[PDB]
């Protein structure tokens, strides 16, 4: 769909799943370059390496542990290496765990901060730093959530790093703007995903979190992919240091409707 | 670009001239029908037409004054019968004058007002009125601008509808998301239009602006049309409510590059 | 309790009931001199007034319609022409009505933003006249609502008046600066209002409209007059251009207590 | 000047110098019991405790460092031994250093973000452990900044710990508003603290700052003092999970003053 994506080389943190298996399918079908990354075993990586295959993409993987600086900086290292350069760098990994505020342990907390947010800094300096030193108007997109903007009780920590990577890719985009660097969020809503597949399983559930929703239905991650794919795109190019929500109208206040209250 | 526009009807207020023009040629492209509007000279609104038909586009010109009730449910029924139908509502005519706010006479401020902000919502509902009564999943786009986030002395009637239109959008988006119907907004930076022509002209006010600006450049006008027709698509299915910033970074505060302060 | 009000000449519109006339008595209490305005017969304003003496404070009530130019003039040097100056300038007049959005007329949406939001133009505009011949740092306090921020389904014309009333307060407030004049905005949450004694009276209603507060309680207008004499006085003397919002935590997204979704 | 102040015990980490001080001093002057804390220097603490004595307050000084959690849970629990109870907790320690974003070590990013950020999170999570378990309707105030809205480019990791306070604040504001615990946030802007004597003692750079402030002033530490008191207060019973900015206006976007542009 988009022409200038044909040839370029995308880097997808944590993207042997959900959100970052969807968006690794989609610019492969854009034809351009993939750098998928895992975790632990190159095993659910494959999964996305046939799916890229399937469509005639060209795509590696590379291992990776995004709280760990040596991992990150190989990870940029390993696309330059293989495909000559790096034109996107999209930080998705993630995680959290439910746990009231006062009785957070700090460990729960670091952990949730170090992968959520330092994790995307550290992906956003080194794809800048390259793009700087070689002269490259590249682009970063980070994975954020309505909830950089949504409070969310149990998930504090979640929370603070999305609100921070808010004013991290604001900082960023406006520190490089004159180099021709774009970096901008994306605030995805509630999502099918399979980390999300036994909640939205049960039917109770599912109807609670759809009440949420003001379109009435949980996204699928095609959606989701549909956002990256244009904010790479020249067609994006006067548009940078936004949080692009895609959330069914969430951060709306849905408990508003029908002017109650 | 975008195979789902082939065929939808787009009405655009205020598309004889810059930002409503370029949108009205680049629909035409995606080959939708498009309905130009003009308020006072014809002239004007003949020559998009011509540039429609050298794309091979269809489309027709419809006289309207957005302050004039009738003028706007005239237009949006003028579309229903040449066309037979309504996809996409885009509330783009505006104007502005600057002078002191304590200075400022009610007349100035209510026909910024009256045009800006009154002229969107009646646009707005006449759009999603038709919508609703034949259970059709229309869009409806208003134009807006950074100043709906930027405060601006000496324009304290235009910063103050473009903050109402945000409400107003974002009221509409949850009130209709129930019905498929999304609402969103685009707040254009500094974009290159006759209406600019002058101003960007002389090199002391050029540089001026261009300083506030973190990428460097003022915006064509097709770079905002391409933001309209993404939009517009159903690649944007999930996306209602927002405001979508294509202003190279304004909006990110320039006075505080370099850490300055 | 601020010893820097004393003597002080506050003008307050909308103020012989609700909001309006809790101010009114809480300035008096503060020892500052009080213009009440009422709107169609000295009647009301007389149970305010009343109230005023009975704190040993000093004021009188002047008739006007905040929709009508010359109201807000004479309004304005009434104050004047009985006290002798102006320092405090608070626009709180308001009505609402709820209508579905496409089905509401362009009378009723007229109607709420010439009160709400033009209405609270031209006092500005007035005060702050007043305060640049003759050079004094006066201050103008809008009264907002929750809804400047908070979508509202069915009084989509509120919502916009209000929005605008937003991006009128911070133009002024960053205009009027250099000046020493500050410009602020109050937002309050749900209030025990007589306006709203009917609907808070049902137990059905009121308990829903209690479960959008976090705290769990409807506010009292003191709670209400207590922050707009703070922002009057001197220990809010470096705070301008902003909205203090008291809600007890409803612009926190109520439906998202107890990590749902 | 707030009579409930009388007697409460109030909590400010990094109060032996700058706005910590000053805090420390006002409340001290509200007759409230005040735990003073230093990082290292004890002969700094003592400067403070002597401007207690000298208005006839109460008050003690506690060596921690926020970065270590167990100095943080003995830091509150001194104040519930020495004093029997805990009523205020104000998280301000706080540092930071400029650096290019993409030249920015690991290391430089943690220090800023375990100090500003983490060291917030364990103060708030053990006054409201304290507040939950004995059922008091405590405070909590986070000083945050300017920059918790506005990028700052060359303090990457200070915008962003501001921004992930701002969400940490307003989630631990809706987790626990039904207990009556509030929790907000003081947005100061530039201040004339010692830590900046310097960068303010060279009049180019003075007047640099000053360029960016609308009302044209360096503030003073005792305006940001002032507006701690008034949150801890009973006067702001319905306010929480705000921001109060203080800042002369900067947040207004300065750069757009005289509707340049
Ligand atoms: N799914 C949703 O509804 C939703 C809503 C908002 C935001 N998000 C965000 O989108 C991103 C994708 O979420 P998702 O639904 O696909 O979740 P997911 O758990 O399926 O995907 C996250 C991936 O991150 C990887 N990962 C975690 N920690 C890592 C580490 N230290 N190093 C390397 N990889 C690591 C995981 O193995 C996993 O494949 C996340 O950043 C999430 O916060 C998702
Ligand atoms: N050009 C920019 O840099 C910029 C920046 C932000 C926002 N905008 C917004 O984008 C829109 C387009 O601006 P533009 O630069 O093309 O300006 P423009 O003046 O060239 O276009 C506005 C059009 O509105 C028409 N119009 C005005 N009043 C009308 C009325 N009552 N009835 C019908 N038509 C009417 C005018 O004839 C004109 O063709 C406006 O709403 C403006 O507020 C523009
Ligand atoms: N009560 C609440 O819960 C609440 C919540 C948010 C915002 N507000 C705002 O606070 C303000 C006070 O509301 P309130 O509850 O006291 O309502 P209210 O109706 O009791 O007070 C509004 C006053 O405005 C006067 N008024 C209306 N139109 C006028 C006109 N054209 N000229 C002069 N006076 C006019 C009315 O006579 C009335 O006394 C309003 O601006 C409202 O929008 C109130
Ligand atoms: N001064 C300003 O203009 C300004 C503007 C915005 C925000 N702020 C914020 O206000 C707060 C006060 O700033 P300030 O100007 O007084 O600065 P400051 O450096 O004078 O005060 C910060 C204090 O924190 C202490 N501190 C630092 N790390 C610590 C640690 N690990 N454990 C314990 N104490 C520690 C320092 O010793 C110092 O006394 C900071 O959080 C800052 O981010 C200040």
């Amino acid at each position: 769909m988009y022409k200038d994506l044909e040839g370029k080389v995308v880097v997808i943190t944590g993207s042997s799943t959900g959100l970052g298996k969807s968006m690794a399918i989609r610019f492969a079908t854009e034809k351009a370059k993939v750098v998928v990354n895992y975790r632990s075993k190159e095993d659910e990586a494959n999964s996305v390496l046939e799916e890229i295959k399937k469509v005639g993409g060209e795509a590696i993987a590379v291992k990776g542990d995004v709280t760990v600086e040596s991992d990150v900086i190989n990870l940029v290292q390993s696309a330059i290496k293989e495909f000559g350069k790096l034109d996107v760098m999209i930080n998705n990994a993630g995680l959290a765990n439910p746990v009231s505020s006062h009785e957070m342990s700090l460990s729960d907390w670091n952990k949730v901060i170090d992968t959520n947010l330092t994790g995307a800094f550290l992906g956003s300096r080194e794809a800048i730093k390259y793009f700087v030193e070689n002269d490259i108007k590249g682009t970063v997109i980070n994975m954020s959530s309505v909830h950089e903007k949504i409070p969310w009780p149990l998930f504090v920590h979640y929370a603070a790093s999305k609100g921070g990577m808010k004013l991290m890719t604001e900082t960023l985009a406006l520190e490089y703007a004159p180099k021709g660097i774009r970096v901008n969020n994306i605030g995805p809503g509630a999502i099918n995903t399979p980390i999300n597949a036994e909640k939205f399983a049960d039917p109770e559930q599912r109807a609670d979190v759809e009440s949420m929703i003001p379109m009435g239905y949980i996204g699928e991650p095609e959606e989701i992919a549909a956002v990256a794919a244009w904010l790479a795109s020249s067609e994006a190019s006067y548009v940078t240091g936004i949080t692009l929500f895609a959330d069914g109208g969430m951060t709306q206040y849905p408990s508003f409707q029908a002017g109650r209250g």
